């Protein structure tokens, strides 16, 4: 059951959110953003740089000063008001849904079902840690009362990408909102306009000014303006894993300012022989296709038993070869565009050199439509560990099948990657499933499913997926800072 | 690798314990614990009675005391005291080890490396507990500062069986100390020596005079005296689910004190089809004749799917018609003795009773000594529901094995009960693992293993078998009174 | 800003809840509840007894069931739905609050800005936490997987009482829903109404029918056959200290059900002579004349330092001979009646006690209206501790002021009673805050401030005060159930 | 009691620890510690480079290997091996303490009675978390089974500082070690030795080779080559503020490896009128002049209320004129040497800054004896809030002692720090404390008490005073991995 969409939505913010007030860039410039389907310019953008960050980074620190009415106002009430930004988004969850997938390009339908049904879930989960998340008293030796005060972290930079626009929003304004911080939020140049439209409901909402900033603009300059910022208390970010060393080595060079990063990975999807063959074709399927293979857990490394790898790929090159692409607004099209021609022709140079490389390409391969970001669901068969496809993280309709023969194989060569993003594993057998989850290198383990995300399941990554968690109770931590108080008592007692 | 045992360990202590100091019974009288080995007289031990208890609550009552050495003592080195205790019973291991079989029954072997082993661990790891459980702060509205408090429930009284005594004295001391309570112990009958020489490694490891208090003697006097007394604070009571009610009501009548049981069972064991037969067989049996029968968590119902019935019955009369029984100090004996001639008449009758009402006997059934209070391991084959042996717990070295043939009519007639205190299935299917451990209602399900217990790992139960928790940080709860303390402040700010 | 009150707002339900369904008695017997603010009786309401009980609790476990709705139910949407009742109750809040006022007597202005606000946000705050209670996964020994889940505890009974009828039921439904459980409550016979109206709401919001069953009528008839079921699983009582016995041996006597008990106090206020007279005595009044002087926690024993005694106790009845008495929907009414002529005779036979007995009455002592369940705002003064009125709970508007001289010495007063439910401490020396916060041996401490409960702060007490504790995560504990699922693995790594 | 020592102890360790073993470094390269208090070079010592870092790192990584030893290690037996660490550095008090004064130039009597009791105190707590830190199962949406593990980080590279050798060994092995990490540590090159006879210890201990590899040598080339390395999992870096920089941006440019720092501190001791001046003013002098300035957190800013300022001031240089400064050795000295030259010139610089900066010096200022970096106790007054004596940390016994007039001006200017490591408040009152305890943007905020240290107590900072915390269960956060591992189910039920 989804609502009709407006495939053509009005688009009502464009500039920079700053103090629950629009404002445009300092420079005056913009930046359009473009509907990946028709290549066609959609609107113009305020391009924010240096001078907006420090415009915005300035309202939040005053928003945040002691005494201030977000820092005053009862936690309970955080919850109150991320409930309402709930309320709202839901009230405009079909506009919101046609406006995700007009500048993303992902189907309406998913957009709809998945994408605002998870963020409507998130930012309700959130409202309920507002005021359940408690420091503690500790029995410390001596006369001595000692408790921990799990304070705001502060002015919290927050850099987002493209592949799931609004849900990154609701990810990180979550536990940040739900934990007393302020916020000045980076937005992906590709898909600025639902965060945009979001801070008018952050507004509607009754959120005090200076809390939530978004400056829209590009990485170098705004991102690394944050990155840089002398006032910004932390930096999560969330893209490139090029980027991300940027923003590290420049988060040193700054302030010593705290610093999370959730990047990419080529996770493992490993198929062993016993498990049921339909369920496992259909989530493998699912596993890479999702959001067009744009997901940072894709599950781009098919390992498959031998003893069941042909059949399995038979079936996948069969679901490969029917999946539909098109017009996202088409209720029939499984899948949209690329976000963007760089991307675009990023994946096509990946299936080239899966060609060269001597990957058996069995289905696509080449561009699925003369308009728009459009590529074929491509399927390369007998894919070995040294190939550039088997290795590198092309976030395209690019499946990547492996054969092996054991468990303990899978196992090495799953975890033989300088990434641990996620993983998964099909079987039937109770030691098989245990075996594997304690083995597998990987911040998420699925077991006979994909892409899996709970409200109140933790997602971090491992090695070189980066530091620290979203969703759950864990992401509170990296949103607050402990103090701890120890007065002298009189005589303690137990 | 065992050290040779003293086949005759001397006995220290044999009177009651109060403030660190050794007493005579008010009335002087004494009743013998004896050995069931042999059924001849261990030592003559002082019959507490309700005077001496009275005696022991107000040395413990003042040893509570607010400013007092315990009571102002470290959380830290509340920790520090039982793991001196673990040390100075480890170096006494070999002589605990004999005593405990001496009284109970147990092989030397068990003692020493199971029932001894698991002292030492709960000892330890409750140790580490005392300065760990924290009170919480609280996001609580308005300007206020909100906080809780951790504190000692009080005066506690603590009735243990006879089927564990020195572990048992561990599962209840273990979260009592560390958590700050003081307590007076009532040990069985049975089995009230090895329970009187620990009072005095307690006395060696530092604790203060008062902390502990153990009076030897029997349930209605001593027993009922606990559980009446009008400054008991709490009282945790272990044993028969007829006299666990007896401390609902003369607890519940004399001033509402706490109270949390840990009753019998008829745990059912769950065999599937797909699971390891030599495994399923050797657990089984473990799981029924562990400790000569004598478990509360015993799986006295061993469900077994119709198409591995015969192999597995086979199988299982060979392993039982195999298991030594004899002297306990015998390095080959594998079962004792039970702990006394009431039980021993008590499950030849249940043996009786199933012969009667047409259970295949397939082994044992029988006495298998003229001398001491030894049982033949007995199996009842083609037992169905609605039999005595299957709705009773025997608590001996009796074996009631069940057939089904679906796993969703095992789920019912495992589940149909007034217990539930464990539960087990044997599998290799991860579906069905899942499954079961969740539709049975147990406190505990073991998977593919049997009597594992961890002291890190809680230990509850449903319906008639039990209230409240031993083991893991669950235990520490229902030693614990939650204060909260609520503070007017200024500005409350995040 | 209150919107204004409907004096006399129409009665919709009146008969037994189960299923979402209306019954009447088996026995068609009904009883009258009275209006205490004339006297006249309201309406004639349904009066449940075993027959009907028996009924209720069959609809309960069915609703229970493994593979129910309520069972199956995402414990998010657990959360979603208690949202939606609180949003209904939001809707017909001046409704509610109107009804409460005349079944109670309670002022209208209290009602609506108090009661329905505190009831409102405690059925949201346990919204949240819904889906955030977590079991633990365990770092056991051995080469095995340990983990718990906290199922729910199953069939619970809820005996609430009249005092604060709609914060009471939402006190209980709140974790008790939250958690999974499904409920069969007993509500006051002197206050069924407005409860038995948001049943209308438990069945609008979306609750599965037999999730929540509602069985107005008497409490040895209604009250005693939930506490003696068989087939409930665990007893929530909240009321007279006597009652509070027969559940305790009740449900001992019954089926080892687990049982809970919230009863009454004679909490201490502790006012030193560096505190701040206006706030002391403003507080001092609160905490003692709330709620006509009907809560368990009311602070009916003022302690005021000699220096500052007379001064104080001046103020103090000043304020009370100050204190507008009458019709509880006029705006300057601060004291409505009392909820009958059972309680209000019993507390004129507590004053004429008082007086009996020598303690110093100051002002009122008697009734305040010729019509209705009125009396006087009453001041004891010199009251000494060996008096039956500063023994005894009154729950009535009458206050007991003595007089001490050393912080030791209220300590010992203070403690020496046979409750310890709550407590307080009026002072600006940080030391003397400490000190006497634990010390005192009470569930609640307030420092600077009385009755200030949060949803996020729990509520429990000490002694005969009765266990467990009331709002808070602590809340969530009662009424869950833990189970340990321990699973063998092929190879156990850190 | 301290026992006499030995003032020339025996150098028994000194050489580089790997997997057990002590090597000469590749290049048989050798540098020679000094004792601060003679001037005259102690031992030689092992002078560790990139390859013998390799080495380690190599070594580490082999023992963390999946199936290793300390792999499948169960969780309290690593704390047994803590525990017994513990024992063994106890037995080894006396020595200990000696050779950290003969390296450290701290006075014996502080090194035996505080360091080493810290020492014992942070290993004994840390034992005992080794199997408490537990992983939560989650109610995830869907039918699934949700759970977390929290896997150990890795490799974990610990650099530290020379203020307290053998206190900062612990305080990072400690959690490391309890949650099973391996460790690649570089010890100061001003106080190694202590650190490397624990290294023998730790092997007596029992830890598995490679557990625990300890590198001395120089901060720009083991420490580098450590914060570089591609195979280390995690950098822990403690001491100067400017080289935590460097830190950061080196495993942002390395690997991408988890950074904590703790960095430098400029904490506000502030002192209010109605605070106890006697207790105030022996504390102020500690707060600063503790471990002879060279603690991070040192009260480097006395501010004092204008009403009792000149009596303060007066009190405060008498006791530091009083102060004894001499041989650590000798029992009545209060202050050795500062730790080296390097430190020894830049006081002498500091002070000379105040000097010309127009800050009153009212006593000391000089150097204090002819042999070693002894450093006469200085007091300066009237000191600004604009003087680098006010802003920048001196790590040495300098005071700064700041008037003020009111707590909400105070509050500003001691906030107005690059710094937020600690704080403290003297005050009686209540609402001054909390006020300031909660306006005071510090890590630890301590209330009439100053460097009160628990294990159980975490230790962290604001702003640039690094990132991540010591001690309490904080501490462990940083030393653990998270695993989300989701699992599909037949069907899900509460």
């Amino acid at each position: 059951a989804v609502p009709a969409p407006n495939q053509q939505p009005e688009v009502f913010c464009n500039q920079i959110f700053i103090n629950n007030e629009w404002h445009d860039a300092v420079s005056r410039k913009t930046f359009p953003t473009v509907n990946p389907s028709t290549g066609e310019v959609i609107c113009q953008v305020a391009e924010g740089d240096k001078e907006d960050v420090d415009k915005a980074v300035k309202a939040a620190r005053a928003a945040f000063q002691l005494g201030s009415p977000w820092r005053r106002m009862d936690a309970s009430h955080r919850g109150r008001l991320l409930n309402r930004l709930a309320d709202l988004i839901e009230r405009d969850r079909t506009y919101l849904a046609a406006l995700e997938t007009l500048d993303n390009g992902k189907p309406y339908v998913i957009s709809y079902l998945v994408d605002l049904d998870m963020v409507l879930k998130c930012l309700r989960y959130y409202a309920g840690w507002a005021d359940k998340y408690h420091g503690k008293t500790i029995p410390i030796d001596g006369d001595f009362f000692s408790y921990t005060r799990h304070e705001p972290v502060g002015v919290c930079g927050q850099i987002i990408p493209w592949n799931f626009p609004l849900l990154m929003q609701a990810w990180k304004l979550g536990p940040a909102l739900a934990t007393g911080n302020v916020v000045v939020m980076k937005v992906a140049e590709q898909t600025p306009l639902t965060a945009l439209y979001v801070a008018n409901l952050i507004k509607e909402a009754g959120f005090p000014p200076g809390v939530v900033n978004i400056v829209p603009g590009f990485g170098p300059t705004a991102g690394a303006a944050i990155a840089s910022h002398e006032d910004v208390d932390k930096v999560a970010f969330t893209g490139s894993t090029e980027i991300g060393r940027v923003i590290q080595v420049a988060a040193g060079s700054s302030n010593l300012k705290r610093v999370t990063l959730e990047l990419g990975g080529k996770s493992p999807n490993i198929i062993m022989s016993d498990a049921d063959m339909d369920w496992a074709v259909e989530q493998a399927h699912f596993a890479l296709f999702f959001n067009q293979g744009q997901c940072c857990c894709a599950g781009s490394r098919t390992f498959v038993q031998e003893d069941i790898y042909d059949e399995f790929v038979e079936r996948s090159v069969a679901r490969a070869k029917s999946r539909v692409v098109g017009n996202p607004f088409d209720s029939k099209t499984e899948q949209g565009p690329q976000v963007d021609e760089t991307q675009f022709k990023k994946i096509l140079g990946y299936i080239n050199t899966g060609k060269q490389e001597g990957a058996k390409l069995l289905c696509g391969g080449g561009i699925a439509a003369d308009r728009g970001y459009f590529i074929q669901p491509t399927v390369f068969g007998d894919v070995q560990d040294g190939m550039t496809i088997a290795k590198e993280e092309i976030f395209g309709p690019v499946m990547q099948i492996l054969k092996f023969k054991t468990i303990e194989e899978v196992v090495g060569r799953a975890n033989n990657s300088t990434y641990g993003l996620a993983a998964a594993v099909f079987t039937k057998d109770l030691d098989k499933a245990n075996y594997l989850s304690q083995a597998l290198q990987a911040g998420t383990v699925w077991v006979n499913c994909y892409d899996v995300f709970g409200a109140q399941s933790p997602f971090g990554g491992y090695k070189m997926s980066g530091s620290g968690q979203e969703l759950g109770e864990y992401g509170l931590q990296a949103y607050t800072e402990v103090k701890t108080v120890t007065v002298k008592v009189p005589q303690k007692n137990s």
